[PDB]
């Protein structure tokens, strides 16, 4: 079922009643990756109680040597989740990273705060919630305050009811990449305002961008703050955009790679420390005015480069 | 107070043989070990030619050596006699030894050319950094008459001498880098002087920080009249001048990456290729962010540092 391949377990529990007694090979690993493989786990709610204080094993979890935590392929239902989460709180797990699982039913509020792994990163891919909404407002409530790296993918919603929405007090990075259907307008409904005062790198890899301006105007409108922007893999458009936005006063980094584009976008801001336009399809070097101030340019991958 | 020449760890074995003439004894310890080092402080090893027969077959030692673990070797601090050095270098080359290090030295005395071709160590880096020889132009052509063929990077660092007798030097088939940084008083004639003509076919990269240099141009020029290709050029650390240097000199057809940072420029050399994929311009003094034209058509541009960019 397991196995302890150095410092990782893949505890697979795919098949229908595993050998969980496995799992505590997967005990002294850094590295655990749980692979569910698509079963359903909603007979647990009828085996296990999920305010269990397993005294038997308390000093077992508070001991393990876990750091790095993944769980893909799996129906679980809310309450087994969350339960995880809060037995995990004791634990010092640091990474969490959550698969292709149908997270189903509504679980109730925890009666007391913050308890959960004090995680650094919590990553998100092709994950559902029974609500949809409000996901992310309820998994917070069992969430520490030192987050972060906060990575969402394939989510199939990201349109927050962000009244409900807490603040992320040490939330650096924020990755809404591979939402091809977020976009610019999806954007403002995704950074809720003031819900991030720390962030200092917005990564949108494939997520619907349009232009650099448009952006710009969703980042204005959110009232983010910011250091770098990752936009690259978008198909970004030879289009005015919004043809007027002042850029966070903190930008300095700016990735236009592998976009598409054709032509230098206009809306720039005016100094960077870098700037990457490569790889896309500029067929003329960039004029002296087209550019900004910039100590780290690459434009390696253009055509107009190509002496081939 | 018992600290043994050489002192073992797994692969780094560091050796002291400074003291007034003793302890050879320990070197067993570094048997086994990737990493070598043989401090000599300054100590005079010219005894050892009394003591030691140039030619003898080490067949007591021989297996030893073919079986050492050796793989990085650095020699310092040491006046060594010719004799020895070549010797040593003899009886590696049934080793496996990769890289050479000597430095600080002062090979002394003459050695007669070796009777065979190719016997010495197959290296792929060999380092010399202050090292002087007897002869004084002609010790790169005799140092090869030991090498082999394979040498992929030769860096030389403050030489007593780089005005070499060119006709004597031999090709080096496979030597892709070359590293003359620090000597600050070759220039751009001097340059010229090192780069002897078609012995350096697959030359790939040619470092040159802190040798004296003064233009792009300049370089450019002296890189021409040795007829010399490369891809990359290093001069990082010249006080490259605001001149205009050789007003004409088309760059080596392969050259994609030039380096002119930390070269107190402040203004954008003029003579620069039409196109390049790097070039690292950052650490000068631009007070002004380049202009169009100025520039060449870059794939990687660095300005990081210059003063146009300081918003303090
Ligand atoms: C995204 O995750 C869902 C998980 O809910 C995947 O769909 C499930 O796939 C498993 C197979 O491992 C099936 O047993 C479930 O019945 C599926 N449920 C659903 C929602 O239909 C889905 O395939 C994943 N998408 C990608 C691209 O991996
Ligand atoms: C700009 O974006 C590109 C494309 O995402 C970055 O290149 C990727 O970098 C990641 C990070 O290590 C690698 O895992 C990928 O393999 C890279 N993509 C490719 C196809 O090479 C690039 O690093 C970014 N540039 C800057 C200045 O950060
Ligand atoms: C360059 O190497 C030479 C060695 O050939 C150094 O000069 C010798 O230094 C030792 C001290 O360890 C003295 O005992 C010798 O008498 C010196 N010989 C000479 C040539 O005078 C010299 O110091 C080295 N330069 C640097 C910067 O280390
Ligand atoms: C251009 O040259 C500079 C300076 O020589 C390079 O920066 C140095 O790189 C070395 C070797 O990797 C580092 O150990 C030093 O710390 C760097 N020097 C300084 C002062 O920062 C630089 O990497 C070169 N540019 C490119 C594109 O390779
Ligand atoms: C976005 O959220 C608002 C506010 O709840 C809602 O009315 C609207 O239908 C949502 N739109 C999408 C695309 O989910
Ligand atoms: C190099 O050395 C030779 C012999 O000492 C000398 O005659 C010649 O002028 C030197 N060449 C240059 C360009 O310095």
């Amino acid at each position: 079922p397991c196995e302890l391949d150095e410092e990782s377990c893949s505890c697979n529990f795919s098949d229908p009643k595993p050998d969980w007694s496995s799992a505590f090979n997967c005990l002294g690993a850094a590295d655990v990756e749980l692979y569910g493989g698509g079963r359903s786990l909603e007979y647990l709610l009828k085996r296990v109680d999920t305010e269990a204080d397993l005294g038997q094993f308390t000093d077992i979890i508070k001991s393990l040597s876990l750091k790095r935590l993944t769980v893909r392929a799996a129906r679980i239902p809310s309450r087994i989740l969350f339960g995880a989460l809060r037995v995990l709180g004791i634990s010092g797990l640091q990474e969490l990273t959550l698969e292709n699982l149908e997270v189903t039913g509504t679980a109730p509020p925890p009666l007391l705060e913050a308890t959960g792994p004090d995680l650094n990163i919590l990553n998100l891919r092709n994950v559902s919630w029974a609500t949809r909404d409000a996901w992310l407002a309820e998994l917070q409530q069992w969430l520490k305050p030192g987050l972060k790296v906060l990575s969402i993918a394939q989510a199939h919603s990201l349109n927050f009811s962000c009244e409900q929405v807490r603040v992320f007090p040490a939330l650096s990075t924020l990755d809404l990449s591979d939402n091809p259907e977020l976009g610019e307008r999806g954007l403002i409904s995704a950074l809720c305002p003031l819900k991030f005062p720390t962030l200092q790198v917005l990564a949108l890899r494939n997520a619907g961008m349009e232009t650099p301006s448009g952006v710009c105007s969703a980042l204005a409108a959110a009232r983010v703050q910011l250091q770098g922007l990752d936009l690259s893999h978008n198909s970004l458009r030879d289009a005015a955009g919004a043809p007027s936005c002042d850029w966070p006063s903190q930008l300095n980094s700016l990735n236009l790679s592998f976009t598409g584009l054709k032509q230098v976008p206009k809306g720039l801001p005016a100094k960077l420390s870098v700037l990457d336009l490569s790889y896309n399809r500029l067929d003329r070097n960039p004029s002296p005015d087209e550019l900004p101030q910039v100590g780290n340019l690459s434009l390696k991958g253009n055509p107009f480069l190509d002496s081939e």
